[PDB]
């Protein structure tokens, strides 16, 4: 009967309390819905376990004698050619390799003790195509490499899940840009000094500027002439808020939040106090209608 031994890789193995009829200890484990069975000289839960998938693939879990490391190999039917391989250490660093049909290496993923990771992907002739770095705050950068090994796409993902996406990146540092937010997408441009995302409504255009440092500044420009209608805007970089003025009265704040959202709340008749409560904008129409 059993004794549950936990293992590097977030795995558990069971081992026979007493030796079997051939002298050895039997050990059983399940990993990814598949059951592996093996036997070992040692009583601590080290040794090798094996199993076969319904696609005929052969899976081998090797546990080191000091329990400091596990190796999970998936092989083709021959049991020799590698399909994939994950070595994983007690401090939870690990290496993950996936090989293609000709046996060569198509993806490698390194994970460190702090959950940060790097992940590479190689094309048909061994050359790097993607590189995704993922940080311990769960944020990330995925780069896509063109024929000459220069970055042509980039995709920044933040800890809340929103994304800056940059495409047609070019030698001068210019590109097309896209910001993916909870509910809406802002289109704009990339350049050497900054990212600029544009939102027009009629004769107003609002610009969310994001610099290579990460710094958001927002500006507004109305091109109609009429004190009763023409919208102006002041930015406060301390509180990340655009305050809109029409006819010399504050009409509404746009707050741009840490959480990467936008809110709105209106002033009283005099443009002095803010009223009610702020309201989260979840549609590209809500922002365009706030510019009206």
């Amino acid at each position: 009967n059993s004794v549950s031994v936990d293992l590097p890789g977030e795995m558990k193995v069971l081992v026979s309390k007493e030796k079997n009829k051939d002298g050895k200890y039997d050990l059983i484990a399940t990993v990814d819905k598949l059951e592996l069975k093996g036997t070992s000289d040692k009583n601590n839960g080290s040794g090798v376990l094996e199993g076969v998938k319904a696609d005929k693939s052969k899976v081998k879990l090797t546990i080191s004698d000091d329990l400091g490391q596990t190796t999970l190999e998936v092989f083709k039917e021959d049991g020799k050619t590698l399909v994939s391989k994950k070595v994983t250490s007690k401090d939870k660093s690990s290496t993950e390799e996936k090989f293609n049909e000709k046996g060569e290496l198509s993806e490698k993923k390194i994970t460190r003790a702090d959950k940060s990771s790097t992940e590479e992907k190689f094309n048909e002739k061994g050359e790097l195509s993607e590189k995704k770095i993922t940080r311990a705050d769960k944020s990330s950068t995925e780069e896509k490499f063109n024929e000459k090994g220069e970055v042509s796409e980039k995709i920044i993902t933040r800890a809340d899940g929103t994304r800056l996406e940059y495409t047609g990146i070019k030698s001068d540092g210019s590109g097309k840009a896209k910001e993916v937010l909870k509910g809406y997408v802002l289109e704009g441009t990339l350049t050497a000094e900054k990212t600029t995302l544009v939102v027009k409504e009629g004769t107003v255009t609002l610009s969310k500027n994001i610099s290579k440092s990460g710094e958001v500044s927002v500006e507004l420009n109305d091109t109609d002439s009429s004190a009763a209608t023409k919208k102006t805007a002041a930015w406060n970089s301390g509180t990340s808020t655009l305050t809109i003025t029409v006819n010399s009265k504050k009409t509404k704040d746009l707050v741009f939040t840490k959480e990467n959202t936008i809110t709105v709340q209106q002033y009283d008749s005099n443009g002095t106090k803010l009223e009610g409560s702020a309201v989260e904008i979840t549609k590209l129409d809500e922002i365009k209608n706030a510019l009206k």
